[PDB]
């Protein structure tokens, strides 16, 4: 029963009974055509309802936002109807669930874009990585990303509106909170990073300009619903999927965080490392972040329970989001509380497929 990991925490409009959160995890098992959540996905989330808070797999705010075959959306009536069943399942088990909303930007492929056209981004620069599509048999396959088209200035308001509309849809779908995906090299992060943003208008250049889009989105969704329903995920230190954070990452991160604090949003979710190597956050930096944000702070990235307890005990973060351990342990909370062994992970089934390696992992 660790120490503080199993104590309640007020997270915006809801109250988590523990600080063991389920990180957003793309599993690519949605129905196509339609990018529709499935009953299987509903079962998967229901099995993990004991989490202090479940943060859903990244979900499209629009069809244009799609970058992976199998990722769900929250823009169509069918998607809203399917998500409604999933959130109800989680609530039936007394859990809480937030929907992570994204626009993949340049991490996409023309074959899954509307009209088969090139994807969009801050600038016309290829992501230089491989996204996941589906072959003729419906199996996940890695394919090089398509070079994007730079969004025209007059197209930006539309992007902001898509985020706003998706949040309105999330409210109807029964989600408890929404998490804006402003990390890991996706659209919002593409604007935030100098490496992927070479714009010469007000959306490029200074950190103020680079953060303009994400802050416009934050304001739009706070106005649409309520600030205490809004969370945001950032990965401001280091490099993620080829997108770094510039030569002044620390200062730029604090600027963004101070701006986010002004909106009084529910939480700040910090993704500290990418799947590969990554420089550890200094306690000094954590302190700088803590004193600038007055909401819940969630730490994530190869966390150990011990590390979570250490940082929560030091008053630097409030909760921890576990990714892969949640894939393999539906009842991770109980296991960590009883200090029980965990099920082994099967990475081969992280993406695509069906029930195997998804609803496959037993609870105690
Ligand atoms: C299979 C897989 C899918 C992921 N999908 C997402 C996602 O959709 N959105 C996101 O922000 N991060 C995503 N991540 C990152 C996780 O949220 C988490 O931060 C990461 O797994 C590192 O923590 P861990 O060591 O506890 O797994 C993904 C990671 C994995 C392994
Ligand atoms: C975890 C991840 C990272 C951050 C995020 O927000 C969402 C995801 C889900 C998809 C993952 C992605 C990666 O880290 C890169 C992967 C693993 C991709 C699927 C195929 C992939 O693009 C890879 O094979 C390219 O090398």
């Amino acid at each position: 029963s660790a120490e503080k990991l199993f104590t309640p925490l007020k997270v915006g409009a809801v109250t988590a009974p523990n600080r063991v959160f389920m990180a957003p995890l793309t599993r690519l098992r949605s129905i196509e055509p339609g990018d529709i959540p499935t009953p299987l996905m509903g079962e998967y989330y229901r099995q993990r309802a004991s989490a202090g808070l479940i943060i859903s797999e990244a979900t499209q705010i629009s069809a244009q936002a799609k970058g992976y075959a199998g990722a769900p959306g929250l823009h169509s009536p069918e998607q809203i109807a399917a998500w409604k069943k999933i959130t109800a399942g989680v609530h039936a088990e007394d859990g809480r669930i937030a929907v992570q909303l994204w626009h993949t930007g340049r991490i996409s492929h023309s074959s899954i874009q509307p009209g088969g056209q090139a994807p969009v981004s801050a600038s016309a620069l290829n992501a230089n990585t491989r996204t996941s599509l589906r072959d003729e048999n419906g199996n996940a396959i890695r394919v090089d990303t398509t070079t994007p088209r730079a969004l025209e200035l007059d197209e930006i308001p539309g992007i902001v509106n898509d985020f706003r509309q998706a949040v309105a849809n999330a409210r109807e779908a029964g989600f408890d909170l929404v998490e804006l995906h402003s990390a890991h090299g996706y659209l919002l992060h593409q604007f935030l990073s100098p490496s992927s943003n070479q714009r010469t208008d007000q959306y490029g250049g200074s950190v103020e300009n680079r953060a303009r889009l994400v802050l416009e989105v934050v304001d739009a969704v706070c106005n649409e619903w309520s600030a205490d329903r809004i969370g945001i995920r950032v990965s401001p230190i280091g490099t993620f999927q080829n997108v770094d954070n510039g030569p002044n990452e620390e200062a730029d991160a604090l600027y963004l965080i101070e701006e986010l604090a002004k909106r009084g949003i529910a939480y700040l979710h910090m993704s500290e490392t990418d799947l590969a190597g990554g420089k550890p956050y200094s306690e000094a930096f954590r302190q700088k972040v803590r004193e600038r944000f007055h909401g819940v702070i969630i730490g994530a990235g190869a966390y150990t329970a011990e590390k979570a307890e250490d940082l929560i005990g030091k008053g630097l973060i409030d909760a921890v989001a576990f990714g892969r351990d949640y894939i393999a342990n539906p009842d991770l909370v109980a296991r960590l509380q009883k200090k029980a062994e965990l099920n082994p992970q099967r990475p081969e089934s992280f993406y695509g497929g069906g029930a195997e390696g998804y609803t496959d992992y037993p609870s105690l």
